[PDB]
């Protein structure tokens, strides 16, 4: 197939400095003219978002006074990278605020430039429980033993001796995590957010009980909402890149991968009572002739 | 007898790369053009489907807390594999999904993909009672000692002692089936599917009872819906491929099976008075001249 | 049982939750006899 | 060359130097051309491309 | 069946500190990465109240 | 060299060794030709493949 | 009757609430005579 070789930019500037991928070129007519026009319906093809990606940038150090750091900063990584059902709540728009006079007593009014802002991220987790309840667990115990004890209102790590002073302090116990939005082949990235100073705020796992023989039992959701302050621009564009260049999808095939059963169990084949068994030894094999 | 050399693929490659028999060319002039051609009938053959074959791959792990558990494993494979009567519910269909945006404003659409996802399977077994009811009694019991038991739903196997912890998990009461169609002469694989963590869903059976003395008995059919995980590609064709290698029928002959009756029963013979006794002992010898 | 999506390509996961039983609601037929002993046993049981 | 389930992503990426346009129609689209003839199968009454 | 040995956690240590059944491993792969890997799906059973 | 009622399968299969491509035309089928002569029999006048 | 579980397999435990009775809507037929005199009689019934 042939397109328009101007569709695409011959190089990303302007506007268009960090960007990844290949970005359509906006003066190549549109639709909305006079009459739409066939050859140029390649540049036509649309965005269409994807899911976003969570990678985990820094541990709490309260892992390192703690009986075992790796359990702990492997579960967090599980948590927040393979386990996380869903993402909500980040946003970086901005908005601009304006002061305004009359130009004459018709109605007509002058408007003047006054102030820029931007929006802020609240990122909100959600995972799926599991047998044992290792979730809400490792929650609870989180914010019981590295937060806030409610009975008391300090730590219980600061039970055991020898915590450092400046225990107070976000890198004890807050950690990091980058956004990625990447293209449909997520080979490049094309929005990408660092958010730190993450750690529980608002409410923790549910935790209610109720007796009720008559109702089916039913699943538990987790939800929770953290605390950031994240930054936006294209060093973080390159660093999304850059994680996004690791991840490779070379060699995978989904649809060649080895079945995770090879081979009938041992047990099974001890019955020789199925079908193959029947061949193998039920029926006489006394040739063909004809 | 004789055909284009060109009517079976060379090689099974591009989209038939990993098939197992012969496939036709595709690429040979076919009917529905101009005209059809009798020099390339041969490759106006048809395919035609086959019932399916399911073979157990894997066993509960609640049968070894059991007694005889080699009985339930036996009963278990010749019922999913000799006594099947029908198989349905099998399904791995793709389907696919677009966007749309108005191309100017005649009514013509511009479109660009979006996702792409696969149907499921849901299994569904049925069989027709035998005397002494084994069929059903073999699922109620297995429902109720493995699965739960309605009026507490706890499974009554936890009443014997020494029930492992982990008796939540699916390897403890769930199993594997592959599924396979065959060409005409079962020979190669064409289709798979390999489904896990199955145990029965819905209904079990029927057990409804009446009187009608003047009614006429009647048959029992049992129907059963199954859990399941699907996999699919070129990893479970080759398995099925495999498992359909055994079952070989090299020196099979369905006609010249013997006679499942060598000769009349003893007590035929002590009777004494039919069609050979006549010959035997009532008629003269006299001789032939004649 | 219950359900949970296994990724996004559109299988599943289930996990048993319960296990009920059918209930029975008897129902009985006759036919009525000279006199009305049927109906009389019935319409007389009901009321005293 | 379209998508796959459990990725939502087509397997050709997984080879290597696969051309960064690919998500355009060009890649994965093609033409044709529609005619209904007259009855002798010489001109083109009605097309449609 | 067979399921992978680390599936349940050996001991109920750090978080899992006092817990009284089995507790699923939370390292597992899920099915929420790249794709889901079917050789995991026995960690995936959920918790019903 | 055609199915067999009870499995549905050839019985000439028992035999190993059996090329694939069994399932083709060639393999099970035969060809005539007709032809109706003249009352000398020496010419055709009708004839079908 | 009225209803309660009884444990929750799904059985019910019933117990008597309330008994009544059935009521009559009588319908008489007639078929017309010469000169009317069923219609007279009812609607000159109804009327006077």
């Amino acid at each position: 197939a042939k397109k328009d070789p101007n569709t695409i930019m011959s190089a990303n500037s302007s506007y268009a400095n960090g960007a990844n991928g290949s970005v359509t070129n906006l003066e190549i007519p549109a639709a909305f003219g006079y009459t739409p026009d066939f050859r140029y319906y390649h540049a036509a093809a649309d965005y269409t978002r994807r899911p976003t990606i969570a990678f985990l940038m820094e541990l709490p150090n309260c892992f390192k006074d703690t009986d075992d750091a790796a359990k702990w900063g492997g579960s967090l990584k599980a948590l927040i990278e393979m386990h996380s059902r869903t993402i909500d709540g980040l946003d970086y728009t901005l908005e601009v605020e304006h002061v305004e006079t009359p130009f004459g007593g018709g109605g007509e009014m002058m408007q003047t430039l006054s102030k820029v802002r931007r929006a802020r991220s609240v990122p909100v987790f959600t995972w799926v429980e599991k047998i044992g309840m290792p979730v809400s667990r490792f929650w609870n115990n989180y914010i019981l033993y590295f937060m806030g004890e409610p009975n008391s209102n300090v730590a219980g790590i600061i039970g055991k001796g020898g915590i450092t002073p400046a225990a107070t302090y976000p890198d004890y116990n807050t950690f990091s995590v980058l956004f990625v939005e990447p293209d449909p082949t997520e080979r490049y990235a094309l929005r990408s957010t660092l958010i730190t100073n993450m750690q529980p705020t608002g409410q923790g796992p549910e935790m209610r009980m109720s007796k009720d023989q008559t109702s089916s039992p039913e699943q538990l959701q987790i939800s929770q909402t953290f605390t950031g302050l994240q930054m936006v621009g294209r060093g973080v564009d390159k660093l999304g890149q850059m994680m996004l260049d690791r991840a490779s999808q070379t060699g995978i095939d989904l649809n060649a991968q080895p079945a995770f059963l090879s081979d009938r169990e041992a047990d099974v084949a001890a019955r020789t009572d199925g079908y193959i068994d029947q061949l193998v030894s039920s029926l006489s094999k006394p040739g063909v002739a004809i």
